[PDB]
């Protein structure tokens, strides 16, 4: 358009292009650039089929034909452009070219040579500014057809809005030229992000809460692309995504079926809801990864023992309602969706898959009845929501958050009165960059677009996952490098199956006993380093190194990796990575055990803790700070304290709805840690990096066998006797003032 | 910096500005422009005096001095344009200029003279590239300082940011050149917006929800530009930012103040609360602009008789909590502040202000004590919310939402059991724009920066009140045009005072009777036009022109008109208007009583309805589409209806906690309109635009004294005699199929 | 800075340098000189063994490589040429360039290509004006990394200095404009 400076491919012959003796191809090269557009010619075939297969976006492609010549393979070379061309984005005209009789004798490559050129342009006796325009015609007419619905109506909004006076607000980023700091703002934020934010608008582009406008072809296209039978797109967050689908379902006295793995929007979520919950925690290794869930905690006994197991409030046996279960957990283990449908559809009528990272999962083969949206919709009536999360992994803007719905057997329900729950956790300003987003990030994977695009993030983290177990072959003498979780035969990017991947039952490069059968299949994107430390044998060996140091040092450097566990140094690949960013990682953890040998002071080379806080590690390597925080865990017995602190049911005294309105009341008062054994606790208290949510609002401590108290006072001399570092536990309020950084948690009096 | 085109105005002589002999000045805009710096060049004194003093965002200002010319006015006119230059941002340096002794003798102007001044450039003595160089030192040096904390972290992180890996999302718009559909998001949104979209990101920017790194220096500097003790951004939108205030505050069985001016967001929060609620309807006139509250409803004996009006649940007196009222209802009826606090303080310990249209009010002297955080705050334990929205009026970014607290008296509490329920209505995904531009907006306000804007929306706006009445002196033979709700004394740009633009008690330019003791002062900024038609004398007159049609007229035209009240024209001016658009409105107003008197068949000038909906009004002039629909209201007596549907106490039978649960439930089914009159309503419906919420989920119908079908039987057969038009209520459950465009609500079996 | 006008050495094939059909890295030249960087533009490789070896302040180094050519020695001629720019300041970023998979297949030449090496440039797929703006990121992070802690401290004072008013002598060499004798000795 105005914008969209999308280019042109125009390969030929080096004698005929660049050249001379015949030079229309340049004309109408020329012509396009009046009409504006740009080109990148080529001057031979294998350097076009090169930037052809490139992630461009490209708007034609121009291939010089002369058709007999298949054993001086000319015509096979075009038939290569075309079938290189057409695998990430298919409509692009593909254009050919000649001065003679081009495809007039095709022998017998015709269904991908006549079948996918969208024209021929004999370029010596057509019609050359009308040639131009003919090709013009079907560029334009595929980057018009490219857009989805919702963002075409928005990018022909702002060129022809409402025209002197769209009142409310900044009107098309007009008050952001009345002051300096506001005409900063302007300067910095672009233009056509002001233009397009409207404050409320109805008419042609279609409020989002009313459900009209292409806001309707935007949802229930985004049904075709990802599966399902309505779509909603929800702009206040995955933090209300959950929100709504909990809040449009049971609201009341009702018992749900809540995993402990949920983020803390998911708790928050049951507090706006009343419900009393049911709590499914699973069952981890000894390293730190969150591990999966048992899936015979789903059959219709489990539950049922669970039911009775509620200690305050006693149902009488509902259909226990709004299964939520993070699929794709934090590291990687994407769950059996049909294995848990087959396991519960009977129980439970409405499901509800937090399927936060596991964005990409309907746009591969890999994945295959592993995300809730393909589960093949049975005669029971389940109703799968999968509230996404696209602001992370399958990219749109900040805070946009699809939720997937598909129906079945007895419960539809889903016309109206879901929209009468809707709208009540959305605000009321559409029509803007969060809903177009959101749109585009449905529009980058349709059909074989995105299939093709995830699988380029398999071929940057296969081939990391490759070539980091691909420096054990170098000077290796024992053991020592970071053991990446993959050791086994999966080393190197030969294939993507979907029965080598998974984890294999009872087996030993995992550490989750008893998996049941083809069930957690591992991401090949989340690669889960694990730092050398904590052995597979049972218990820690002297080699450790600290879970924060090996991210600070390339903190410094200039790379963020996740981290939860307790040695897992989690890098998460995705799909927002330049193509080659896997060897700065490989370089800057290369060169992690090229500065610990040395084992440096922590100021030459960490200036987050040591060269900023100048006193506590002055002349201190990292090797003895490693090796006595690696004792740390272990004359604490807290490294045993995750696994006592996680397979603990914490007494469920008061419901999160009850325990939270004793929060406005006045009942939250300064509990210190000392005396927590014996009060309930009124906060969630998050161990964040390394977990779940270990106390709900409502989860009253028993006694000393309630023994989270080992990592609560690790917390305490971790920031005493080091500076900034793991005092990470969320929730944790900290008191400022006499004592030495002491801490104290909320609970009820 | 690498944007930031702004300028540096040059004032010269024109002798010696863009001319010869001694030519320093044009070479420090040389190296200026070498630095990359824009020039305002200006031959003369008066034609800079008006570039200064136009909303530029100028870095500095160089003025030409000679001193002892007084009765010359040189030196006058240089301490003019310091003084026409320092209005909107005083800290812009302003230097000198001068070849001899300059202000060597100054007589007695130097308060203003050698005070403003931030140098002296001698420039023929001086240093000429370390002259550039110290210009460009203080420009840039202003330029850094007049950006706000939270907006100067966010542009020095997305210069250098985390280097090679900032892990999930699209990672600085980086998955957005991965596709031809996303590389056309990429080329329409910018750069800098893309890679300024933070997925989650706590480091060096500071994460919302922990209340740490610049952003707690972007709160509590709010708090000092608009008067609170400390202020919180939300960012899911105003329809979350009651909800927080909310449910921070009660959610549990007692009582709660609310007024029936709230939006569709306050009784949503309502229903997430689970409180049953207290109603105090407003009065309104015969013309349909919903009237101001009394404040007799707030002493402590009206609201003690309401908490036995409750019929449900009958509370045993509470301190009646969280007290909402519109402040600055939709047609700018700004109440006192004071006024309710002096009021209401006794009975109340929570107040909370929806100052969603107020938003520029802490920034004049006109709204003195009318805005919630100017109150003077004593000791009783008010606790008064302010919930801006600030994406209308004073211009952030859409969804962008302050709070603003103020303590005093009993309660606090807002230390950290404020944060605690402030978590789980706002997602995880921090760090990004709509924080950033919700501190331009609080920074656009800095001081006399933005009291010197809203002062230029009444020029604007008391300049189309003049000019708009300043037609009225041309042909108006009886009476013959729009009636502004100005037609006494306040006719024209004299002065904004706050005594003169109050409501008078008991008056008649406005209808609401029994106005109290200086409480209503009217917003000059949305003015309310009210179309003909509607007589002040108690009933409607047979020269009408609809709602819509005048609306319908310049939509198409290309303005959009808020709408509600009866024939209540509203036009909201706003901070975002471009300096001249009054002039347009005006323009496409006379035009539309120069093609209503010609009476043109609709489909001539109204395509949105007639033209595009060729069947109906075939031939059919405005005047009678007009003038049976003027009567429409009269032979249906819904205008009555209007006056009968507000100020009837609908029965309560249900709570809306309690009215929202029976419809996931099941109970909500399809009950048509004819035997409505008995059932009780779950469904929000609310006559969107003509006013309130009229029935609530819960708000049950006793008999046909329940008189609103009047209204809903009228809003069928307009749209049933006549295409496209006023079906406008929302909740209207249309049913589509069998019955000709047959309406059927919610309710409750 | 606004002097420091440190080169950067760009090595690539004589048929994809000074050349046609596929020019990013010429693109990613000229942002760089719009950053204001020089270019030591070198067309092959013992071209830039040479200019990459003698005693130049170098910022970044930009080399083409292909991988799986060692018989080829092309990954062999980028690991000579990475090995040959370390010796006198071994923290200049050395930076790769391609087009395709390329270091994708390295066999076993990888403590010192993939060890040393700053990040890699694939020059179609990437993000060219934030390709060269990470380019000039790390340029100019080495080049503030490599000064010294005092003249750092001294070369940032003399632009942000003490601002109207340092008061003792000649003030930062503005005494020196006040004679003709002062002007010459300033100039
Ligand atoms: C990261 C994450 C989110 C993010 O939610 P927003 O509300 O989009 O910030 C939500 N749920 C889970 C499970 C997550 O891991
Ligand atoms: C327009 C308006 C809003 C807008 O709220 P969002 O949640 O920001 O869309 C809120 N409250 C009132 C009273 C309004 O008039």
């Amino acid at each position: 358009y105005k914008d969209l400076k999308f280019p042109v491919l125009i390969v030929h012959r080096d004698i005929k292009a660049d050249t001379v003796a015949g030079e229309r191809v340049r004309g109408i090269a020329h012509e396009l650039e009046q009409d504006g557009f740009s080109i990148l010619s080529t001057a031979s075939s294998a350097e076009g089929r090169i930037v052809a297969s490139t992630h461009h976006g490209l708007a034609c492609i121009l291939v010089a034909a002369e058709g007999a010549g298949e054993n001086q393979r000319l015509l096979q070379d075009v038939v290569e452009l075309i079938r290189v061309a057409r695998v990430r984005a298919p409509q692009l005209p593909i254009f050919a070219l000649g001065e003679q009789v081009t495809i007039e004798n095709a022998p017998a490559e015709s269904m991908a040579d006549l079948h996918q050129l969208r024209g021929i342009l004999y370029l010596f006796e057509d019609t050359v500014p009308f040639l131009a325009r003919q090709v013009a015609r079907a560029a334009r007419n595929y980057l018009a057809g490219l857009l989805p619905p919702f963002f075409r109506a928005l990018v022909e909004h702002t060129a022809q809005s409402n025209y002197s006076w769209h009142t409310p607000g900044h009107g098309g980023g007009v008050a952001y030229r009345k002051s300096p700091v506001g005409q900063a703002f302007h300067q910095f934020f672009g233009e056509n992000t002001l233009r397009s934010d409207l404050s409320v608008s109805v008419p042609e582009l279609g409020s989002l809460l009313d459900h009209t406008g292409p806001l309707a072809e935007a949802e229930d296209r985004a049904a075709r692309n990802f599966g399902a039978d309505h779509t909603f797109f929800v702009i206040n967050g995955t933090s209300t995504a959950n929100k709504i689908v909990w809040h449009s379902m049971v609201g009341r006295e009702d018992l749900v079926l809540v995993d402990r793995n949920c983020h803390k929007s998911i708790l928050h979520s049951i507090i706006m809801t009343g419900a009393i919950p049911l709590y499914l925690t699973p069952e981890r290794n000894e390293l730190g990864i969150i591990g999966p869930i048992p899936l015979s905690e789903f059959s219709k006994e489990s539950i049922a023992a669970k039911i009775a197991a509620s200690p305050l409030a006693r149902g009488r046996e509902p259909k226990v309602k709004l299964a939520v279960v993070t699929n794709s957990t934090y590291d990687g283990l994407c769950y059996n969706a049909e294995l848990i449908k087959q396991t519960l559809g009977d129980s439970v009528e409405v499901l509800h898959f937090d399927e936060a990272w596991y964005a990409y999962a309907a746009f591969h083969e890999f994945y295959d009845g592993r995300y809730g949206m393909g589960t093949s919709r049975s005669e029971e009536g389940p109703l799968v929501f999968a509230t996404h999360s696209t602001h992370k992994m399958l990219a749109a803007f900040s805070q946009a958050s699809m939720i997937h719905v598909q129906d079945g057997g007895t419960r539809k329900l889903d016309v109206a009165r879901f929209n009468e729950a809707f709208m009540m956790h959305i605000s009321t300003s559409p029509q803007y960059g969060i809903i177009a987003s959101l749109d585009v990030a449905s529009a980058m994977m349709e059909g074989p677009a995105g299939r093709s695009l995830i699988q380029e993030t398999f071929d940057e983290a296969l081939s990391f996952r490759r070539a980091l177990a691909n420096v054990r072959q170098n000077l290796d003498r024992n053991d020592w490098w970071f053991g990446v979780w993959q050791p086994e035969q999966v080393e190197g990017t030969d294939q993507v199956g979907t029965h080598d991947w998974v984890l294999e039952p009872s087996a030993d490069w995992h550490g989750f006993g008893d998996i049941a059968e083809d069930y957690v299949l591992l991401d090949p994107i989340k690669v889960t380093l694990t730092t050398p430390g904590l052995s597979a044998g049972g218990k820690l060996s002297e080699q450790g190194i600290p879970a924060a140091i090996v991210s600070r040092f390339l903190w410094e450097r200039g790379l963020v990796v996740e981290k939860t566990g307790l040695y897992s140094f989690l890098v998460l690949f995705s799909m927002g990575i330049t193509k080659g960013k896997w060897s700065t990682l490989v370089t800057e953890l290369l060169e992690f055990k090229r500065c610990y040998d040395a084992n440096l002071p922590l100021l030459d080379v960490l200036p987050s803790v040591a060269q900023a806080g100048g006193k506590r590690y002055n002349g201190v390597g990292l090797r003895d700070l490693s090796d006595a925080m690696h004792a740390s865990y272990r004359d604490n017995a807290t490294a045993k304290a995750m696994k006592r602190m996680y397979t603990v049911l914490p007494e469920v005294a008061m419901r999160p709805s009850e325990a939270y309105d004793k929060l406005v009341r006045g009942e939250v008062e300064a509990v210190p840690i000392a005396r927590l054994e014996g009060r309930i606790a009124a906060v969630m208290l998050v161990p964040y990096p390394p977990g779940i949510p270990l106390i709900m609002p409502g989860e009253r401590f028993t006694e000393a066998t309630r023994s989270i108290l080992d990592y609560l006072e690790f917390a305490r001399t971790f920031e005493r006797a080091f500076p900034g570092f793991d005092s990470d536990v969320h929730g944790l309020q900290h008191q400022d003032g006499p004592s030495g950084r002491c801490y104290t948690v909320e609970c009820i009096k």
